[PDB]
């Protein structure tokens, strides 16, 4: 499980039917401190995260489960939006 | 998933039955700034992507599910053709140039 | 498995229902000598570890707390105690 | 999946009976530009590829398995391999 | 599998139920020449290894199977205590040395 | 799947009961191509390979299957002994 920032959005009209009508968001991995890994990816989204918001990503077979079921053709899925990250009385990230 | 550009194709007349008669695309990955990275591979495709087009790729067991089932001998599968990619408040790719 | 110190907490009220009734921790890994080793990470936590506590982590999403560490002894010497 | 050239054969008469009726190949991976890329490997083969032939390899009974023999490869407009 | 030296131990009174009451050893891996390499870890143990002793370690899903089943939350498990290691026609470790 | 050379033997009297009475061999992975390298490991063996002989190793869940079943507590198993390796028709390794 990893933290990531939603950097944007991808649009595929012709797509695999098992993606339903869920958003495909451009996500860029970060350290929990907030350090871009350069690592880019596209994550399916059914929670409803917007760009700039920090998200919690699950990959692999859990990414399938998290999206819907084992049938899902996904290897990367957003399972949470971050409200804040604290570090002993200090809020290093907060959602606005 | 990952973004790649269909750079070409592979033709295997003699092939594993679980590949069906689906297409075998040469794909090169794409980076945040919208550019072809170093990384390359071959991905199966029944959606019908063509060379030059950008595609969304799934890998590992998910690719097997995507293509057919765990019977499928694939580690990479195309799950969509990309119409446009908007990142950082800027359109970094669009079909219609 | 790996040792780590809980450096903080990640809050997610809006969350996947499968992840429900779990805590999300910010953790920093501990090197062979009992020192925090820079590389920070995110771990799932259903035991209930607070910041400052040491935790045992299994790698298999990925990081999960599988215990809170009362003490650690190395080559004869205690390198950590609650 | 990955492209590779069959560089040779590994012979094992004494073998696990589950592995029976398969061929063991020595393969070298092929980079984006159609050149052998140094990193050699071992692949299982139940199709039947000889040395010199190019093969398609899936990564996933152990790791590398030949899932086809390559008749030709075209990249950015240009044919980089033909049988 | 891998050879390691039990260098110490970890005590977790509050712990996941699927760890049972098994021991939690600090293990450092060993290299071909018979020496403690850099790599270290914590491994579960119901065989009963003691500090100083060399042990055979299994990792990943195999470790879960080794310890109990896929219910076990472990990525490392001891599967034996090493009496001796003979390599290159030379005894490179023995209990009684 | 990887090539390896059996460099020696390990002896564990007190051992996991799911190892039966099978040999535990010191194995050193073979570089590309012809000689060994740093990578060391211990592989379970039920084929019966001796020291110096080149072996075919399977790891992970297949290593479990190859040894006996999913029950097996092994992450590395020898599934073949090499008779020979031929490059471009040039026997680079042959068994004595
Ligand atoms: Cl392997």
């Amino acid at each position: 499980m990893k933290l990531a920032v939603v950097t944007g959005q991808i649009v595929c009209t012709v797509r695999h039917h098992g993606l339903a009508h869920d958003k495909l968001l451009m996500v860029e991995m970060i350290d929990p401190q907030g350090n871009p890994d350069g690592q880019c990816a596209v994550a399916i989204d059914n929670i409803g995260a917007g760009t700039g918001e920090w998200v919690l990503l699950v990959s692999g077979s859990s990414a399938r489960q998290a999206h819907k079921s084992e049938t899902s053709p996904v290897d990367l899925c957003v399972i949470g939006i971050v409200d804040e990250v604290v570090s002993g009385g200090q809020v290093i990230f907060h959602k606005l």
